[PDB]
C-alpha cells in the first residue's frame, strides 16, 4: 500500500482557478413558490390521491391472502378496544360509554383519510390522562352529579375538537417533522414518568376511593395524598379482584410472548378475564353483596352532535397544543415502527389530517382525544393485521357493543378495567432500565432522560414535555459549550496533523500554530474559542498591538524631538539619557493604540522581534503563521462572525498571517454574505488542507529567508 | 510550490500501531473533587482575595495619575444617578427617593466586591420596568393612597432581595457564564422592544395621565390604549416642557459625540437642564399655575430595615429570575465593553456575587434593583473614571441629595425625567436598522431577532425573555435540521474530493461512494441523513437484504424438493419454468428477512449480482464500498449511534464495506463508550482521510481480480 500524492500547493482560490466549476443555480423561493403552484391535471390527481389514501390501497386489495387475517385481527383488536375506551373514559372521569364514542369515530375516519396499515386508533392511557386534566382544568376557570359529568363531557368534546384542529392544521401546514424535535430519551422519560402517573391515576378504583380532580403542579403527589389519607376505607373486594385480574393478566401475557410461536393466536387473556369476572360479579351480586363500584348501565346509542365550547377553547388551547402533539407523536412512532417492519410509505403530514379529522369527529359526537395505542396496535398486527380493514372491523365490534350488546358490561367492576390498564404499564414502567445505559453511553441522554421524568412527574404531563423540550434543545448548546480545541502537530513528516499532545515523535514548524475546534462555533463558542486559541498562541493578539503602538508612539515622540536620528540602517540615537515616562493616554484617546500600525513614514521596516533602542520593551513573538483548522466547524453563526473576523484582524495587525483550513465551498460562500473578507482580510486565506498550508508557509519563509 | 507525499495507506487502527500514542492520564471526577478542597496557605489567600477585590486594587492605587480624574468623573455620574434615579423610581410607581436609595447601596457594595472599574452601579430603565412589573403582579396576587404606594414599595423591596438572593446564588455556584445563552441578536431585538416598552410608559408623565397598572401580557398596547384614551385630558405644560428637554439634550448629546476632541469634559446636559426646568417651575410657579406633577417633597433621610415578605418570594420567584438574569446580562456587556477596552480581566462570578450583595442590600434598605445603565456607565468612562472611586463619590453625591439638599428637587416636574428617559431611550430605539442588516448576513439570526421583538412586545419584559431563549435554541436546531449532504469525487487525479455536481472532469471509482453529511448528525437529522444516504447510494439496503433472503428462501425450497441441484459449479437445473408461488410471510415470521445470509451451506459463492436461475430477480447493484465523510460531524448523541449503527449493518449484510473517514482520535474513543463495534462493525472502517479509504478499496478489489 502507498500513498503518493504529487500536486501543486492549492489555495481556495487557486483550485477554482485551476478547475473551472459547473455553474449552478441552486434556487430561489419564488420559482419554487410557483413550482409548488404548478396545478397539473396529473398533479391534481396526485394531490387528490395523497389526501383520500383508501382509494389507492382499497382497489388493490388482494382478497385471498387478507380478508381472514384483516377479520381476525379486527376481531380481536376491536374486543380489546372495547374494553381500552371504558378505561379510558374512566381515567377522563366520564361516563364509559363516551370512551366507547373514542373507540369508535377516529378508527372510521383514519380508515379513510390515514396511511398506516397496522395502527389501531383510539385512545391510550396518556392521552386520556391529559385530556381529564385539561378538562378538569377547563371546568375550573368557567365563569358562572349528572350535571357535573355532562360539564365533564362538553368540555372533553370541546378539548377534543380543538386538539384536532391543531393536529389537522399543523397536517395542512405541512409540518408534520416537529417528530424530530423529540429524542428517543425524551421520549423515553417523558413515557416512564406517564406511565408512573397513570399507575398513581389506577388506585382511585383499584381501592374504590373518592379522590378530588386534582390539576398540576404536583399533581400526581396531591392524587397520592388523597389515596392514601383514606387507606383505612379501601373496598377489599375491588382490590382482590384487580389484584387476581392484574396477576393472571401479567402471568398469560408474558406467556404469549414466550411462547409466540407454539401460539396460532396469541390468547385473548383480557376478553377471558373481563367475561369471568363479569360473570361472577352479576351471580354472585357482588354490587350489592360487597358494595363494588361497577360500570353500570350505559346508554344504548351514540349522541347528537354537539357543539364547541370556545370558552373551552380559550381556557385550554396550550393543553389542546400539549394533546396534539403527545398524540400524533405516538402514533407516529407506531406507525413508523410497522412501517420499517413491513416497508411501506408514511406520510406524516398524511398522520396530522387523518388524526385531526378523527379528533374533530369524535369531540363533535362527544368523545375524546385519542390517537394509537402501542398495546392495541401490537393486538392488531400480532393477530394478523394487513390492512386498515381491520380497523374497520374492530370499530365495528364496537358499534355492535354500543347498540346492542352494552347491557353485558353492567356488571362489570371498575376495579377490573383499571387491572386492565395496570397490566398494559409493564413495557413503559420497565424503561427505567435506559437510565444505567445512557450513564454508560451518553450522560447528556442521561441528563435528557433524568431531567425529562423530573419535569413531567413534577409538573404536569403537557408542562414537564415543554419544560423537557425547551432542556433537551439546551443540552445541545451543552454539547458544544466548551469545545475540547486542541494544538495539532505533524507526525511523521507527511500530510498527517494529529493532536499536539497525543503521540510521540511529532513536529511543529517553527513559527506555525495549527488550532482545531472539534465543533460548529455559534453564540456560546466563540468566547471560549477566543480564549483557547489565546491560551494555544500564548499571547493575546491585541494586547501586542497596543503595546507595540505604545513603542511607537513614544519612538515618535523620541524622535521628532531630536533625541533619536532616522537612519535608513537603524535607529541610532544621539543621546542616551532617555528617562522613564508614559505618556498616560486618557479614556478618550486610548482607542488610538488598536490601530493598525503604518510605520511607512521611517524609510526602513522595523523589527519588531529585535531590540529596540533606548530600552524601550515591546513583548517579542514567535509566531509567524496561524492554521485554522476549521474541518469540524459545521456552521457560524452572526456572532462568530464578528468574533472571528476581529480575532483575525488583530492577528493580521500584528504580522502574523492566517489561513483557515479544511472548509468546503459552501462554507466560504456564506461567509461571502456575512461580509467578512475586505482588505487586509482576504479569500486569500483559505487553503485546501492543513498541509497545503503548511508548505506555502514554508516556501514563503524560504523565499524571504532569500 | 509543490505537494509531494508518499506514505502508507493508514486505517485508524494501522495509525495508532504504528507510531505509539503518549500515555495520558485520567483526569478522573474523585481526583479533581480533590483539588477542589485545596486547603492550601495560597489557595485560600487567593481565593479570599478573589472574593474581595479592593483589597486587590485600592492598595495599587495611583494617586497622581488617577485621583483627580476620579474625582471628576464621580461628580458628574452622581449627578446624573440622582436625576436617572428619580426618573426609574417613576418607571417603578414608587416615591422618587426610592430611586436615590437604589443609586446609593448598590454602588457603596459593588465598590467593595466588584471586579469592574468603570461601570456605574444602579438602575437602568428596563430593569425599573421589569421590577414595577413584578410589584404590579404581586400586589395583584396578595391575600387582603398613600397605603397603596407604601405596599408598592414593600413589594419592591422584597422583589428586589429575591433578586439580589438568586443572583448572590448564581455567583456561588460559579454558573456566571449562562451570559452566554444570549446571542447579539437576542439581545438587540430584546433591548429594542425593551426600549419601546420603556418610551410607552413615560407617556403617562409627558402628557400626565393616570393610567392603571397593566401587567403582561400585551401590557404595552392596554398602556397605550389607556394613555391614548384619554388623550383629552393631557396637560399641555407638561407636554412642552418634555418636548423642550427632549429636544435640547438630544441636540447637546448630538454635539457631544461628533465635538468629543474639543471639548475636555462632556457638556453636562442633563444637570443644566434640570436646574433650568426645577428654577423655572419654582419662580412661575408652574405647580399652582398650570397644575403640573412635581417630584414634590421627599423625606430627608434613609429608611429603617425592612423584612422581606415570603408572600412576595412566592408570587413573584419568575419575576424575580427574569430580573435576576436580565440584571445580569445588561451588568457583563457593560462591563466586558471596558474590560476589553482597558484590558483587565473580569470575573463573571464576582459581578453576579457583587450584583446579588448589592441588590440584597438595597432591597433591605427599600431600594429596587438595578445592575448598571448603558447611559450612566458611559457618563462615568467618558468623563475620566479609572477605578470605582468614580462609583464611590458618586454614591457621596446621591447620599449629599438623600440627606441635605433634596428640598431643591421639589418643584421639578416628571414630564423633565420622562423626557430625559426618552433621549437615553434614542440609542436602543436605533437598532431598528440591524433587521435588514441580519437579513441579508443571516436569516437565522434575523429570525432570532424578529422573534424576539415580538415575543417581548406582546408577551412580558421576563416572558417575553424567557420564550427568546427558547426560540433562539430552537434556531441551532434549524440550521442542523436538514443538512446539505453531499456526494464527493475525485478532481485531477489525485487526493483532493469534492462534491460531484461542482466541478467538471470530476471521476468517481467504479462501485465507490463518498457521501458527506456537513453537520453534528444528532437526533434531528439521522432520519433526514438516513434518507439522503439512501437517495445518494440509489437503493435500500435493507430492502435488497430482504429481497435477497426471499431469493435464498426460494431457491432452497426448490432444491430440497430435489427441483434443481447444487453443484460447485453453481445451480443446475434439470426442471425450468417453475411454478411462481410466493410465501406470503405473516407477520410473526416476516422479520426473518432481516437476518444476515449465511448460504455456506452451499458450497459455492452465490453471486446476487448475477442471474439467479428459474425466474428468480433480485435487484443488483453496482456498489460495493461505501465512504462517509465524517469530517464535519461534530458530536453523534444516542438517537444518531442507534441509527447510524442501523445503517451500517444494513450495507454490511448486503456485502458492501462502509468506510468513515476524516474524524479525529477523540471521536473514535468516545464511539466506543456507545458499544457502537462488536462483530461485523468493526474499528478497522476508520480510515484517516478520503483518499486513504479509497486506496484500500482500488487495492482489495484489484487483488481480488488478481
Ligand atoms: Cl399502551
Ligand atoms: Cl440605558
Amino acid at each position: 500500500n502507498q500513498y503518493i500524492v504529487a500536486r501543486p500547493v492549492y489555495s481556495t482560490n487557486a483550485f477554482e482557478e485551476n478547475h473551472k466549476k459547473t455553474g449552478r443555480h441552486h434556487k430561489t423561493f419564488l420559482d419554487h413558490l410557483k413550482v409548488c403552484c404548478s396545478c397539473s391535471p396529473q398533479k391534481a390527481k396526485r394531490i387528490v390521491l395523497s389526501l383520500f389514501p383508501i382509494a389507492s390501497w382499497l382497489p388493490a386489495y388482494r382478497l385471498k391472502e387478507w380478508l381472514l387475517s384483516d377479520i381476525v385481527s379486527g376481531i380481536s383488536t376491536g374486543i380489546v378496544a372495547v374494553l381500552q375506551g371504558l378505561a379510558f373514559a374512566l381515567l377522563v372521569d366520564i361516563p364509559p360509554v363516551y370512551g366507547l364514542y373514542a373507540s369508535f369515530f377516529p378508527a372510521i375516519i383514519y380508515l379513510f383519510f390515514g396511511t398506516s396499515r397496522h395502527i389501531s386508533v383510539g385512545p391510550f392511557p396518556i392521552l386520556s390522562m391529559m385530556v381529564g386534566l385539561a378538562v378538569s382544568g377547563a371546568v375550573s376557570k368557567a365563569v358562572p352529579l349528572l350535571d357535573d359529568e355532562r360539564v365533564r363531557v362538553a368540555a372533553a368534546a370541546s378539548v377534543t375538537v380543538l386538539s384536532g384542529i391543531i393536529q389537522l392544521a399543523f397536517g395542512i401546514l405541512r409540518i408534520g417533522f416537529v417528530v424530530i424535535y423529540l429524542s428517543e430519551s425524551l421520549i423515553s422519560g417523558f413515557t416512564t414518568a406517564a406511565a408512573v402517573h397513570v399507575l398513581v391515576s389506577q388506585l382511585k378504583f383499584i381501592f374504590q376511593l373518592t379522590v378530588p380532580s386534582h390539576t398540576d403542579p404536583v399533581s400526581i403527589f396531591k392524587v397520592l395524598y388523597s389515596v392514601f389519607s383514606q387507606i383505612e376505607k379501601t373496598n377489599i373486594a375491588d382490590l382482590v379482584t384487580a389484584l387476581i385480574v392484574l396477576l393472571v393478566v401479567s402471568i398469560v401475557k408474558e406467556i404469549n410472548q414466550r411462547f409466540k410461536d407454539k401460539l396460532p393466536v396469541p390468547i385473548p387473556i383480557e376478553f377471558i378475564m373481563t367475561v369471568i369476572a363479569a360473570g361472577v360479579s352479576y351471580g354472585c351480586d357482588f354490587k350489592n353483596r360487597f358494595k363494588v363500584a361497577v360500570v353500570g348501565d350505559m346508554n344504548p346509542g351514540f349522541q347528537p352532535p354537539i357543539t364547541p365550547d370556545v370558552e373551552t377553547f380559550q381556557n385550554t388551547v396550550g393543553d389542546c397544543f400539549g394533546i396534539a402533539m403527545v398524540a400524533f407523536a405516538v402514533a407516529f412512532s407506531v406507525a413508523s415502527v410497522y412501517s420499517l417492519k413491513y416497508d411501506y410509505p408514511l406520510d406524516g403530514n398524511q398522520e396530522l389530517i387523518a388524526l385531526g379529522l378523527g379528533n374533530i369527529v369524535c369531540g363533535v359526537f362527544r368523545g375524546f382525544a385519542g390517537s394509537t395505542a402501542l398495546s392495541r396496535s401490537a393486538v392488531q398486527e400480532s393477530t394478523g393485521g394487513k390492512t386498515q380493514i381491520a380497523g374497520l372491523i374492530g370499530a365495528i365490534i364496537v358499534l355492535i357493543v354500543v347498540l346492542a350488546i352494552g347491557f353485558l358490561l353492567a356488571p362489570l367492576q371498575k376495579s377490573v378495567l383499571a387491572a386492565l390498564a395496570l397490566g398494559n404499564l409493564k413495557g413503559m414502567l420497565m424503561q427505567f432500565a435506559e437510565i444505567g445505559r445512557l450513564w454508560r453511553k451518553d450522560k447528556y441522554d442521561c441528563l435528557i432522560w433524568i431531567m425529562t421524568f423530573i419535569f413531567t412527574i413534577v409538573l404536569g404531563l403537557g408542562l414537564g414535555l415543554a419544560a423537557s423540550v425547551a432542556f433537551q434543545l439546551l443540552t445541545i448548546v451543552f454539547r458544544t459549550q466548551f469545545p475540547k480545541c486542541s494544538t495539532l502537530a505533524n507526525i511523521g513528516r507527511t500530510n498527517i496533523y494529529k493532536n499536539k499532545k497525543d503521540y510521540y515523535d511529532m513536529y511543529e514548524p517553527e513559527g506555525v500554530k495549527i488550532f482545531r475546534c472539534p465543533s460548529p462555533i455559534y453564540f456560546a463558542n466563540i468566547g471560549f474559542f477566543r480564549r483557547k486559541l489565546i491560551d494555544a498562541v500564548g499571547f493575546s493578539p491585541l494586547r501586542i498591538l497596543r503595546k507595540r503602538n505604545k513603542a511607537l508612539r513614544k519612538i515618535r515622540k523620541l524622535q521628532k524631538q531630536g533625541l533619536l536620528q532616522v537612519t535608513p540602517k537603524g535607529f541610532i540615537c544621539t543621546v542616551d539619557t532617555i528617562k522613564d515616562s508614559d505618556e498616560e493616554l486618557d479614556n478618550n484617546q486610548i482607542e488610538v493604540l488598536d490601530q493598525p500600525i503604518n510605520t511607512t513614514d521611517l524609510p526602513f521596516h522595523i523589527d519588531w522581534n529585535d531590540d529596540l533602542p533606548l530600552n524601550i520593551e515591546v513583548p517579542k513573538i514567535s509566531l509567524h503563521s496561524l492554521i485554522l483548522d476549521f474541518s469540524a466547524v459545521s456552521f457560524l453563526d452572526v456572532s462568530s462572525v464578528r468574533g472571528l473576523k476581529s480575532i483575525l484582524q488583530e492577528f493580521i495587525r500584528i504580522k502574523v498571517d492566517v489561513y483557515i483550513v479544511g472548509t468546503d465551498d459552501d462554507f466560504i460562500e456564506k461567509l461571502n454574505r456575512y461580509e467578512f473578507f475586505d482588505g487586509e482580510v482576504k479569500s486569500s486565506i483559505f487553503f485546501l488542507t492543513i498541509h497545503d498550508a503548511v508548505l506555502h508557509i514554508l516556501m514563503k519563509k524560504d523565499y524571504s529567508t532569500s
